[PDB]
């Protein structure tokens, strides 16, 4: 209940503090990304996730992991594989899986 909240908040904070998190900190701007919102149907970012967390949306580990996973998969679908964004996604995704395992969210 509140142990879930505290674990998620800690995980989410560590992810947001990571050096490769900078591309994901806020919603993608239509302005900077031609045809993003036609192709990416469930956009996600770490600011929206902070809100969802604060709003007590993450009642299960699955809902949290789906959202954060979506951040990475959206990025990898949209961007070229050797783009800096794609590289950041995979670095931070590694970090993400490391932290969820460390906390026994993958039980
Ligand atoms: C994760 N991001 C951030 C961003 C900014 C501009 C264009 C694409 C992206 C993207 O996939």
């Amino acid at each position: 209940p509140d142990q879930l909240y505290s674990t998620l908040k800690s995980i989410l904070q560590q992810v947001k503090s990571h050096q490769s998190a900078w591309p994901f900190m806020e919603p993608v701007k239509r302005t900077e990304a031609p045809g993003y919102y036609e192709v990416i149907r469930f956009p996600m970012d770490l600011k929206t996730m902070s809100e969802r967390l604060k709003n007590r949306y993450y009642v299960s580990k699955k809902l949290f992991m789906a959202d954060l996973q979506r951040v990475f998969t959206n990025c990898k679908e949209y961007n070229p594989p050797e783009s800096e964004y794609y590289k950041c996604a995979n670095i931070l995704e590694k970090f993400f899986f490391s932290k969820i395992k460390e906390a026994g969210l993958i039980d």
